[PDB]
């Protein structure tokens, strides 16, 4: 990349939720190997964010790569109505005996958030073929779930600017933030916001749908598995449906495969992808039970009514299998633990900083919350500069690395994190 | 693909627009190459269908093979906020040259459903940040724009069953199906429905949202471009934005590079995907002016609000630059209007079988609506058997092939057809 190169980004390349007007630099990444990212002037960064939680295997994962060059070999794509192939039987093959016994049905699809408006659609479609009118969704404040308009009617209205679709996006029902802390104390008075909901929309309720125990792009937040356990009982009773969006949580971020399993709970509808191909490409999955399969389709319909044109890319499968394939070794398990203690205890310093409201881990996700936002500019040019890429965010700095972090990486990070918050310099108001 | 395989598809993994209890056959390709799909016994298929689109340069493509190795080999993934790269600025550079002047600023998403959710996106958010209170989308019946809940909302409302969603949708303005058709007499009065839906909504409308020329999967349409230059001026004497979703006729398909060439208008607006990267993996983009671009970034949100986890996938980008690149050659100008010379000869004989109700053609898209709905399984089950890849729908049996067909190619799809629809046997009355 060239200095005509970067000022045609600047000017014409939109960037996420980014200013056309008044964007803030960006750093010319010409390759990637193991934990860490290149940029042109040869620089190198140690990985601190695994690509927003998907690349969990790192970059140019050998196993990755040749999964990726044999199916190209064959075809990196094909349509899927109405046309099966061996990368999808085996990728949906995969996905079922992982997850919970009665979550068999899947829904492939390209992004998460689409996951998201498939879920939520086979949440109304469900009732609608029952003869119930549910149209409505009960989700947490702080929760996040996509940018798509369906999805952005269950992300936290204050988060997200819903002032600017008020009017357009539809009205939801948000309980109050779950307040316990995962592994922390539960507080019965948590359950009242909730509670009053459920019980005076109790009959207008289509789904509860939230981000198991981890809050992610709502402020990586992280509550109390006894909060799921009270939401499938509640579910359960009052036949409304449960979407687990897992789609930042899912495949062992959090120290157990999937996050619904920190409060050995399933939910009736499960929505995941990052983390799925191992940060390679766009891939999405959506499952559910085989009775919410069927109750969608002998209905009015007399099908799940979605399907969009790369539904299936054995592509995208294949890096998918090959990132499954990796885990079924088991041996992230230990290596989410080493990274866990090694947070816990390295970022421990950081609440005496005077700049530190609060320091949170669980799994390979570590979370250091400032009193004042972060000088995006300013910190992400000291984070670079210690040879570490960190992409802070408004009172958050935070750390979810690649499973293969080697201890002196993780180190790194952790030393410019504590370094980045001890002086007012990075930090703006 | 083992019989156990075949059988787990049936019962556990869903397809596009399909029943769960009982879904209708599929059949298992293990690879393609050029303009041909090999099933698992060997059989060798004639692919019409371009996987619906996208696959304007066949299969297997020797340029686009090793663009995406080699991409592969730097990195198939990193994250784009706020990181740049080779294979997404070349892109955008592409975009930006190849569309009309006032396109010059892209925002890279993952689908087309996802591109149109950033269109109407960016057209509400452009008139918060003007003060002024619109809402409102106008556009054609038949129209398709995608699955996601903001882009169902302006597709059509009975083609797509927004009973089942009734009141989560949003409620737009449609204006009549488009009468005057391809090449032929322009009608006054197929301006009466639209002016005045215009007239009553001329205050409410953010934005005009309509497929240029072909209506895609909806109807497979063909309406006179005069619709599309009165719509230009129309939205431009009201200052409403029009969006044009070329995600379908985008990169050639209709005879001209875009579909708005053919009335020599731009939108302020454009979406793009299917064949964006030739049909290897799933890419979109969401060209606007400079002018939509700065009274977005200058509102109360201070960027534009979206931002997909994947956006920019070096991978996919890496695709669609060879894609582009293919097209550039020019080549696909008169492979295009040649595939039109035969669908327009060897698709005549259809207008004397009983079960047609019309024959269009327009580029390298042959039309064949009959009279009743096809017999899917039935029909599906007979191409196959033909040798070809033909993937009817309702009403309609269509060819949309890679421009690298071959005459005795060609022949066969259009031979099949043919047959088809002569009888009353694959049909449902
Ligand atoms: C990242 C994320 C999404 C969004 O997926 P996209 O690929 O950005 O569309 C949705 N939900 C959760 C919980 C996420 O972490
Ligand atoms: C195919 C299509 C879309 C949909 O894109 P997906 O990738 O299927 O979500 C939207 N609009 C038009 C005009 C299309 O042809
Ligand atoms: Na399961
Ligand atoms: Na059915
Ligand atoms: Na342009
Ligand atoms: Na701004």
């Amino acid at each position: 990349m060239t200095t005509d190169d970067l000022a045609f980004d600047e000017r014409h390349i939109w960037h996420p939720y980014t200013s056309m007007t008044s964007p803030l630099p960006v750093y010319p990444v010409v390759s990637a190997e193991g934990c860490e990212l290149i940029l042109s002037d040869g620089r190198r960064l140690v990985d601190g964010m695994s690509s927003w939680w998907a690349a969990i295997h790192g970059y140019n994962h050998p196993q990755l790569n040749a999964a990726m060059k044999s199916q190209i070999d064959a075809m990196s794509h094909v349509m899927f109505g109405e046309i099966t192939h061996a990368p999808a039987i085996e990728l949906c093959r995969k996905l079922v005996a992982m997850t919970p016994q009665p979550l068999e049905c899947v829904f492939l699809a390209d992004s998460g958030s689409v996951a998201v408006e498939v879920a939520m659609k086979m949440a109304l479609q469900y009732w609608d073929a029952k003869g119930e009118a549910r149209d409505r969704f009960l989700t947490f404040r702080n929760g996040y779930h996509g940018d798509t308009f369906g999805a952005m009617s269950v992300c936290d209205p204050d988060n997200s600017m819903h002032s600017l679709w008020k009017g357009y996006l539809p009205e939801n029902l948000f309980a109050p933030a779950p307040q316990s802390r995962m592994d922390g104390e539960w507080d019965e008075r948590d359950m009242v916001g909730f509670a009053r909901l459920m019980a005076a929309h109790r009959h207008e309720i289509a789904a509860v749908i939230i981000e198991p125990i981890v809050q992610g792009a709502g402020g990586m937040r992280m509550y109390h598995p006894e909060w799921l356990k009270r939401i499938r009982k509640i579910c359960d009773r009052e036949g409304i449906l449960l979407i687990a969006d897992e789609i930042a949580t899912g495949f062992g971020r959090t120290g157990k495969l999937f996050a619904c399993e920190h409060a050995e709970i399933a939910p009736d509808i499960l929505c995941l992808g990052k983390a799925l191909t191992g940060g390679t490409m766009t891939l999405s999955a959506t499952l559910t039970t085989r009775e919410v399969a069927e109750t969608i389709s002998d209905g009015e319909a007399g099908c799940f009514m979605h399907g969009p044109t790369f539904m299936g890319n054995p592509l995208a499968c294949a890096a998918a299998n090959a990132s499954l394939a990796i885990l079924e070794s088991g041996d992230w398990q230990q290596q989410v633990a080493d990274i866990e203690v090694q947070l816990r205890e390295q970022l421990a310093p950081a609440r005496d900083a005077e700049m530190v409201a609060d320091v949170r881990v669980l799994g390979a996700i570590g979370v250091v919350e400032t009193t004042h936002p972060v000088n995006m500019a300013a910190l992400q040019k000291f984070f670079v500069e210690q040879g570490v890429w960190i992409r802070p965010f408004g009172k958050l700095i935070y750390l979810m690395p690649p499973y293969i972090i080697l201890p002196q990486q993780l180190q790194r990070l952790t030393a410019a994190v504590n370094r980045a918050v001890q002086d007012e310099t990075f930090f703006c108001q």
